[PDB]
C-alpha cells in the first residue's frame, strides 16, 4: 500500500489544474488610474471611500458599472480651483455632461495580492482574454485523449508515462515564471496536453491491480483524493494571496513525486441503431455533466461574496455524495439514481434565479445541494458509461465519450463570463435546461 500514497497524489493534485482559475483569476473591483486624482486627494484629505465618491463615475439605474470601471472624466484635476467639498459640482450643471475616455493610464485594483487578471490587465475590453485561460487547458485535454493513446501505443509506457509526468512538473513550475500572456496560454496547452492523459492512466492503472473484489471502492478513493485535493487548494490558496506564490506551491508536490523515484474501429459505434442510440444519450450525459460542473464552480468563483468559505462547504459535501453512490449503486441500480441525481442538479440551478442576494445562507445550500448532485451524476455514469458497451470496443466508446467533456470544457468558460454579461441570470438559465434534459434523456436507457 506504498504506493497508493503516491497513486492517490497523482490525483489530488490534478484538482488545481482545473481549479485553480477561481483563485489564480478572480477579479478585483477597479476603476481608471487618474495621474492628478491622488495629489488632489493628500491636498484636501479624502478618505479612500469620499475619493471614489467625488471621483468615479456613478453607476446610475440598472446599475451599470461600465461607466465607473472601463471610463474616466477628461476634468484637470492639476486645477487649484478645484473645491475640497465637491469638486465636479462647479464644473457643469450636471455631472452627465462631462466628457469620458477610457483608462489611457491604467486601472487601480482594490486588493492585497494579486492575480492573472490584475497583472495582464484582463479588464473591460480584454475581458474575454480570461476565457482563453480554460479553453486552451480544455482544447489540451482533447488534443491529449487523442495523442496519449499513440504515443503509449509506440513507445515504452513506463517511459511514456514518466515522461509525461516529467512535463506536467516542469510545465506547472515554469508558468509561475511567464513573462506575459501569450507563453502562459503556450504553458498552459502544454499542461493540459498530459495532466488529463497522466490522471487517465494513474485511475486506469490502479483499477487494473486491484482485484474485482475492491476496484469499485479504489475507483471512488480515487475521486476522494480529488476532494482533499480541492481542500488543500482552498487552504494553500488561503495562505498565499499572489498568484505566482500559489503556482510554485502547487506544481512542486508533482516534482517530489519523481523525486520519490531517485481491432475497434470508429465506425463500430453507430453501427446499431440502438448502439447509436446509446452512445449518442452517453456522449449527452459527459457534455452536460462536465458543462455543469465547471459552470457552477466558475459561478461560484465569480458571484459569491466568500470565496473561501463557499468554496470549502462546496467541497465537502462531496465526500457525502461518494458515499450516497457507493451505497446506492448496489442497492437500488444504475438509472433511476443518475436521473435524480440530474434533476436534483437542474432544479438547484432553477431555484438560485429567484434567490434574493441577502439570503446567503440559503444560496450556499442551495449551491451545496447542486455540487452534492452532479457529484452523485458523475459517479453513476463513470460505471454506467463503461459497462454499457462490449469489451471489444469499450475502451474506444469510453474514449469517444469522454472527448465530449473536453468539448463541453472548451464552450463552458465563455457561457458563463459572456453570456452572464448579456444577463446575470442567463447561464443559470441555461444550467437548469440542461439539467431537466439530462434527467430526462437518462430514463431511456435501459437498467
Ligand atoms: C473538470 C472536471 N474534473 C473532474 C471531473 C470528474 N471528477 C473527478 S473527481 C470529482 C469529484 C468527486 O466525484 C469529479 C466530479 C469532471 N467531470 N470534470
Amino acid at each position: 500500500k506504498q504506493a497508493f500514497l503516491i497513486l492517490c497524489l497523482l490525483s489530488a493534485a490534478f484538482a488545481p489544474i482545473c481549479v485553480g482559475i477561481v483563485f489564480l483569476g478572480f477579479t478585483p473591483d477597479h476603476h481608471c488610474q487618474s495621474p492628478g486624482v491622488a495629489e488632489l486627494s493628500q491636498r484636501c484629505g479624502w478618505s479612500p471611500a469620499e475619493e471614489l465618491n467625488y471621483t468615479v463615475p456613478g453607476l446610475g439605474p440598472a446599475g451599470e458599472a461600465f461607466l465607473g470601471q472601463c471610463r474616466r472624466y477628461e476634468v484637470d484635476w492639476n486645477q487649484s480651483a478645484l473645491s475640497c467639498v465637491d469638486p465636479l459640482a462647479s464644473l457643469a450643471t450636471n455631472r452627465s455632461h462631462l466628457p469620458l475616455g477610457p483608462c489611457q493610464d491604467g486601472w487601480v485594483y482594490d486588493t492585497p495580492g494579486s492575480s492573472i487578471v490584475t497583472e495582464f490587465n484582463l479588464v473591460c475590453a480584454d475581458s474575454w482574454k480570461l476565457d482563453l485561460f480554460q479553453s486552451c487547458l480544455n482544447a489540451g485535454f482533447l488534443f491529449g485523449s487523442l495523442g496519449v493513446g499513440y504515443f503509449a501505443d509506440r513507445f515504452g509506457r513506463k517511459l511514456c508515462l514518466l515522461g509525461t509526468v516529467l512535463v506536467n512538473a516542469v510545465s506547472g513550475v515554469l508558468m509561475a515564471f511567464s513573462p506575459n500572456y501569450m507563453s502562459m496560454l503556450l504553458f498552459r496547452l502544454l499542461q493540459g496536453l498530459v495532466s488529463k492523459g497522466n490522471w487517465m492512466a494513474g485511475y486506469t492503472l490502479i483499477t487494473e491491480f486491484v482485484g474485482s473484489g475492491s476496484r469499485r471502492t479504489v475507483a471512488i478513493m480515487y475521486q476522494m483524493a480529488f476532494t482533499v485535493g480541492l481542500v488543500a487548494l482552498t487552504g494553500l490558496a488561503y495562505a498565499l494571496p499572489h498568484w505566482r506564490w500559489l503556482q510554485l506551491a502547487v506544481s512542486l508536490p508533482t516534482f517530489l513525486f519523481l523525486l520519490y523515484y531517485w481491432s475497434p474501429s470508429f465506425a463500430d459505434l453507430f453501427r446499431t441503431p440502438r448502439l447509436r442510440k446509446r452512445t449518442f444519450i452517453l456522449m449527452y450525459l459527459w457534455f452536460t455533466d462536465s458543462v455543469l460542473y465547471q459552470g457552477l464552480i466558475l459561478h461560484m468563483g465569480a458571484t459569491s461574496g466568500n470565496l473561501y468559505l463557499d468554496f470549502l462547504y462546496s467541497a465537502l459535501v462531496e465526500i457525502p455524495g461518494a458515499f450516497i453512490a457507493l451505497i446506492t449503486i448496489d442497492r437500488v441500480g444504475r438509472i433511476y439514481p443518475m436521473a435524480m441525481s440530474n434533476l436534483l442538479a437542474g432544479a438547484a440551478c432553477l431555484v438560485m434565479i429567484f434567490i434574493s442576494p441577502d439570503l446567503h445562507w440559503l444560496n450556499i445550500i442551495i449551491m451545496c445541494v447542486g455540487r452534492m448532485g452532479i457529484t452523485i451524476a458523475i459517479q453513476m455514469i463513470c460505471l454506467v458509461n463503461a459497462e454499457l458497451y462490449p469489451t471489444f470496443v469499450r475502451n474506444l466508446g469510453v474514449m469517444v465519450c469522454s472527448s465530449l467533456c473536453d468539448i463541453g470544457g472548451i464552450i463552458t468558460p465563455f457561457i458563463v463570463f459572456r453570456l452572464r454579461e448579456v444577463w446575470q441570470a442567463l447561464p443559470l438559465i441555461l444550467f437548469a435546461v440542461l439539467g431537466l434534459l439530462a434527467a430526462g434523456v437518462t430514463l431511456l436507457l435501459p437498467e
